[PDB]
């Protein structure tokens, strides 16, 4: 099968390839975050959305990958090598799982236009020149809750 | 966090730990499986559902241990060893996603329910004494005279 | 005193041996039943049955009684009087207990008469010569209130 | 899974193990107290209560640790005591058993909500300081019509 | 800063002082006693008084100081240095300890005034000569607001 | 038992941890700042607020652990366990101090609410790759005669 993570979500893996690996906060800063924000929500019984329903796979997926990394390395007779195949993890998936885990916790925060937006904004920033762009990158932010227009028209 | 992937589909690792390894199809089996019945709605731009959604992700998960596991398998000395890997992988995470692809796709065809109370049928059979129990395993499956007037 | 640990449940220990040994599920296998089954109950805070209080104590007693095994087999200076042990409780003691959790978790999921009359059905049945009986054994097939 | 055989009668393992060992009496002097205040209903065939069917199973448990300590004794020792098995079982589970059986037999005679203050009355003295307390421990004790005078 | 923690509950280090060492219960039978009969309050998210407050900081306190003097003693290879640390424990902040954990547990039990009375009255007996005084320590106890009469008269 | 010094707050332990150790000022600059803004109200015989007591004893709690940690730096034989001792603070203790105080002090002066979501929006900038985020962290805020 040739199945797409992305696309049930309106994206795919060639967007997100589209943003330099540097754009994305690491592994552990991902998951520290999932856990800060919506701990309660993915330990629910509740599926509450389909970006729940998948952010709960891919974090138990990096830790499938990494428990199995940990446990070969254990068996490296070489003590040195410890985190070898650890570090094999982090070198070929580890930018998968970046693009992945933050995909989803941005649209549960953002929801998927803003961040799909967001991506092309950044990955169109990064690719002008130094010396011709904006210093600062463009910013992720969420949309207000109401729109001036229906503010004005309750006043 | 401690996620169960079982819990939002109403059951739990532990429940899924009290079927015996050899209840379940391979996981090549259970794949083939899944792309036999369900290829097209995998791969649509739907959700489809939420065992749809898991089951993407599970299916993707096991290419990338199977990726991680043969680069450790190819790239290791002795036959011993590689058979301790493949061994490690039959053991916990092979049986772990063994249970994972048969809960979500049987569930696709026979709804939570009916695979909730197959489990403990099953599991219940497996531990009765063969020369105790039928010989077959339990099997997972799916008008008044004023009718006519 | 002498306390027949099914007389309250309308059985006797007479009744449970009238089974062969082989006729019981493991300890192990039925220990994982009753969690499979039945933790939530028997881990709340209510007495649910009698049943369930009597499968609490079996459960915690057969935990006790590993315990001071493995403290038997840890601390016997000789190898093969640890097997005897070994042997000793898979003979008695074990099999006392895989009569009781049986009795109680079958009766959780049949209640009493079906269980007592199975009890009755099976070990007729295995006294019947091999070739002279059906092949297949009987089935165990079909309970809120408790009078005293 | 994990049981506290206490808690369907209100009451957790942590609770009993608030009062010191001294504070119970020993398995024998309590299953001596068993037979001689419920001997008739804990061999009856009826359930009487659940302190009943708790109280039925703790009796049979011990017997099947003593049976096992027995054994082993007589059949794996010679020159030993054979009172080795024995000894340990009584050092390590026997405490638990004095604080089950107390509780049960206690809770038959004065009821669940006077036991645990008892408990925690208790509890408490043995931790105020000998020459700071009352010399005596707490007690554990619990308790005609108009017309007829006129 | 100089903050006195019983300030703010109407007594002073050196009213608590008053009291012999040998009155106050050990910490660990004081803390057995708190979690005997206040683990759910303490444990639970309402601050349900100050005196709960207070006291939640100083289990968590003295669990601070044990677990430093733990890793001071195992990681101090000489066995009588050990034992400095615990007699060093015992003769200085162990005293403290029991002082304000008593306090704490007793004032939750007993009020404030019931406890204050206590303290003097301990103080006083133990501070009276032996051969002159009642052989039994006073009783930590409620004492009744109104006495039988007036209880009956407002019947 | 197992309290949480948060909890009756409004706060986990889990969260004060989201945030890294480089974010907290030291324990030595929070108790200046609890002096400076609260030491009348911390010295005073009032409540004042579940913050106030919480704080009283905190502040109380590190001169008990830094007496114990001197009497040990100073009767210890060789420097670099000396060392020791201080890394063990800066590590460990003095790390669960400069969350707590750092807490309390904030609530006192910008409420709960704006506390707990500013600990949110600075551990979410902070790892954010440094290229890609604001330059700056996120910042934690909140005649009389006429109407006679
Ligand atoms: C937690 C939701 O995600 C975010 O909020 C995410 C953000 C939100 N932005 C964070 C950085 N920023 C601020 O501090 N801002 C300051 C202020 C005052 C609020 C404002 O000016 O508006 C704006 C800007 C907003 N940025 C990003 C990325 N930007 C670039 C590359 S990556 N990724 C995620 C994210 C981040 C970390 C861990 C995660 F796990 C994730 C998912
Ligand atoms: C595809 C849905 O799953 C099934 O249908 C599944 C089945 C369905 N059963 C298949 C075997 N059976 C028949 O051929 N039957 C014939 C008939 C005529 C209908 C009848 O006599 O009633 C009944 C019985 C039904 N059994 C199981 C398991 N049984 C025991 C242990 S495992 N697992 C899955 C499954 C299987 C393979 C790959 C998968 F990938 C999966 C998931
Ligand atoms: C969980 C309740 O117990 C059972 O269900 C028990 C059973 C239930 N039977 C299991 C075997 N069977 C099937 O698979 N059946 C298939 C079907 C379709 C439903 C039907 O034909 O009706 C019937 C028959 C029913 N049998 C027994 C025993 N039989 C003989 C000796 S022992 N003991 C217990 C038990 C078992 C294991 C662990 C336990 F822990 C226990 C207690
Ligand atoms: C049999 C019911 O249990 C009791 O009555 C129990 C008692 C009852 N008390 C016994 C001692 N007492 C008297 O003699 N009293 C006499 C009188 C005249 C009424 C008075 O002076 O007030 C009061 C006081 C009541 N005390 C206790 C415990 N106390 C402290 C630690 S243990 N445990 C159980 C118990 C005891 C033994 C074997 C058991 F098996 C058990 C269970
Ligand atoms: C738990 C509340 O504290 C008490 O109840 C406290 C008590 C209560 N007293 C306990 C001893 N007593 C009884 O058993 N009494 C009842 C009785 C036997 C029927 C009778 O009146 O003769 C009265 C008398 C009341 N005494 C004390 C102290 N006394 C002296 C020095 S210290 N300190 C605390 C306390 C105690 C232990 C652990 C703690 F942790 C604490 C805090
Ligand atoms: C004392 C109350 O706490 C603060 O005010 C606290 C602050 C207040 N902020 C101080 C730094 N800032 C300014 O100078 N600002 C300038 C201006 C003009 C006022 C504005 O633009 O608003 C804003 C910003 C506000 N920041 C923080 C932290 N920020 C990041 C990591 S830590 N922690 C505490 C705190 C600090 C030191 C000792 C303490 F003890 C504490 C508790
Ligand atoms: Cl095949
Ligand atoms: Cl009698
Ligand atoms: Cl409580
Ligand atoms: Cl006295
Ligand atoms: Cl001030």
């Amino acid at each position: 099968m040739d199945i797409d993570p992305y696309k049930e979500f309106g994206a795919t893996v060639e967007l997100l390839s589209f943003l330099p690996s540097d754009f994305f906060p690491s592994v552990r800063d991902l998951l520290d975050t999932a856990a800060a924000l919506y701990r309660d929500a993915l330990e629910s019984p509740e599926h509450c959305s389909p970006h729940h329903t998948a952010l709960r796979q891919a974090i138990l997926c990096w830790g499938d990958l990494m428990t199995l990394a940990t446990w070969v390395g254990t068996n490296l007779e070489d003590p040195a090598s410890r985190d070898l195949v650890v570090s094999y993890v982090n070198t070929n998936v580890g930018l998968k799982f970046r693009q992945l885990l933050w995909f989803h916790i941005s649209c549960l925060t953002f929801g998927r236009e803003t961040v799909l937006e967001y991506l092309v904004s950044f990955g169109v920033w990064i690719r002008t020149p130094p010396a011709a762009r904006p210093p600062n990158a463009p910013i992720l932010s969420t949309l207000p809750e109401t729109t001036v227009v229906e503010n004005l028209y309750f006043q």
